[PDB]
């Protein structure tokens, strides 16, 4: 595997599950729910795991989509540090 | 929103190789997309992060790069909660 593939892969799929699924992610990000849901498909596809549940009605993650939700959370707080430390000029 | 977060992965890298030429051969990319890139961000930043004067990065450039460094570690970890269900 290679950790370092796309890391806005990881910014999507994080923010799609911090808003309930692609209509409010879409939104948010400012980009089309087509580019969304392919690329968190094409995510799904390189780590080779199932991490969105298909057949709920709304958005769900798995037990593993949970795991590697946090994750994701994790490295966008740091990529935030290093914007905010820019926004103190 | 946010940006492009792979450049906050370039310029880590181009920190710890010390210059374009370096960090451009470990990642596989041209010195010219490199190049574009860091000055993009050097630019939508508003601040300098590497010097000019002599490879020597600026004191917020620095500071910038901890961060960078720390954003890496974890999307180095995200990947292994992978690896480790796999
Ligand atoms: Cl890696
Ligand atoms: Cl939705
Ligand atoms: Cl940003
Ligand atoms: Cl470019």
């Amino acid at each position: 595997s290679n950790a370092m593939h796309d890391l806005n892969d990881l910014y999507y799929y994080a923010e799609v599950v911090e808003h309930g699924g692609f209509s409010a992610a879409a939104r948010v990000l400012g980009l089309p729910k087509s580019k969304l849901s392919r690329r968190l498909a094409l995510l799904e596809e390189r780590l080779g795991v199932r991490l969105i549940q298909r057949s709920t009605r709304r958005f769900a993650v798995t037990d593993v989509g949970r795991t590697y939700y946090e994750h994701c959370k994790a490295m966008i707080e740091e990529a935030r540090a290093a914007q905010e430390s820019i926004d103190l000029t």
